[PDB]
């Protein structure tokens, strides 16, 4: 299935950010780590010029929960969000956390990855 | 079809980040953010016991390079490798390029993340 959920959101980068940092409160997730990529790049004279930040979150109990099942989740700790511009309009995106978890042929895993999806997928659609 | 690539290294938690971060930086990945996921857990009061260190690495030229193949490949940004201790042994491990981007169907990027895998898989054996 498609590797990837994301959601076309109304406002620009800053304020979908914005908008997203609180929808990821309510749900228990912190933004641990903002990247720039686009800065990243351009300030290295390398040519991409899509706005695009990724954001890594986390949520200390998911996050305990998955690791106390199995140790190789780190692999795909923290959660990666991404916010960019396409055609000069902003969406928000995802790995699945399931086609993550799914590579690792741990069944229940996968399942409490479709919780922690499933939260993730409400924080975006509060975004639109 | 295994989803990750792990080494056994003989030297101990904070040594070995060290080690990595040297041979990262020979092959021009530099560490963009790393955390302790065990120490952010038991801050929290959780129980996880198991040193555990995530590294986010770039490589500037390789990380333009994909995007401008295919801009989804942001969702899989910037190269994670996690640095951990089992069975009181320290291990070096890292999701497979390879494996993430296979899920996209895109065979030009998967074959620019074999070329970053092999990069990264080397900067692991040498740490040896
Ligand atoms: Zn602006
Ligand atoms: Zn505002
Ligand atoms: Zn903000
Ligand atoms: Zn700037
Ligand atoms: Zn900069
Ligand atoms: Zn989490
Ligand atoms: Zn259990
Ligand atoms: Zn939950
Ligand atoms: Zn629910
Ligand atoms: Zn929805
Ligand atoms: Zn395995
Ligand atoms: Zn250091
Ligand atoms: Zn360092
Ligand atoms: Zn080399
Ligand atoms: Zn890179
Ligand atoms: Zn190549
Ligand atoms: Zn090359």
């Amino acid at each position: 299935a498609m590797f990837h959920y994301t959601v076309d959101v109304s406002t620009g980068m800053n304020e979908t950010i914005e908008r997203l940092e609180e929808s990821l409160k309510q749900e228990g997730f912190g933004v641990l780590w903002q990247f720039s990529v686009t800065e990243k790049l351009q300030e290295k004279g390398l040519d991409f010029s899509t706005p695009m930040v990724i954001l890594e979150v986390c949520n200390p109990q998911e996050a305990a929960r998955v690791l106390n099942e199995n140790l190789l989740v780190g692999y795909f700790l923290p959660c990666k969000l991404v916010v960019y511009q396409e055609n000069g309009t902003t969406k928000i995106g995802m790995p699945k956390p399931t086609m993550l978890v799914g590579m690792m042929n741990d069944p229940a895993l996968k399942e409490i990855a479709a919780d922690i999806e499933k939260r993730l997928a409400a924080c975006l659609d509060r975004c639109r």
